[PDB]
């Protein structure tokens, strides 16, 4: 499914990352537009074999199990497909156990380089929150 930016925002709200570990909306919102475009089907294969997946394009490396990374970690407890899902549900639950464990969102590169220091709340401007 690919979001529109005040559904997505909307969506996010109600699973509970505004002001998550002090990241206001705007922060989401803008990271999963340069990480995904706000596709949840979106995947991205990484030079160590690791996969990238969804619209926090969340990292098999850590976080996931998609069967092809060995040696890898599955934090989230759960298989990298359902971070494909339309319901990003399994996205925000996992986007929250990574964001609280140390180096909050910038473990999103796209968040880190084109996010972090602007004014993101033009992300929500004009959404009915
Ligand atoms: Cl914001
Ligand atoms: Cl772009
Ligand atoms: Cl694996
Ligand atoms: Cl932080
Ligand atoms: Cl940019
Ligand atoms: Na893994």
């Amino acid at each position: 499914k690919v979001f529109g930016r005040c559904e997505l925002a909307a969506a996010m709200k109600r699973h509970g990352l505004d002001n998550y570990r002090g990241y206001s909306l705007g922060n989401w919102v803008c990271a999963a537009k340069f990480e995904s475009n706000f596709n949840t089907q979106a995947t991205n294969r990484n030079t160590d074999g690791s996969t990238d997946y969804g619209i926090l394009q969340i990292n098999s490396r850590w976080w996931c199990n998609d069967g092809r990374t060995p040696g890898s970690r599955n934090l989230c407890n759960i298989p990298c497909s359902a971070l494909l899902s339309s319901d990003i549900t399994a996205s925000v639950n996992c986007a929250k156990k990574i964001v609280s464990d140390g180096n909050g969102m910038n473990a999103w590169v796209a968040w880190r380089n084109r996010c972090k220091g602007t004014d993101v709340q033009a992300w929500i401007r004009g959404c009915r929150l």
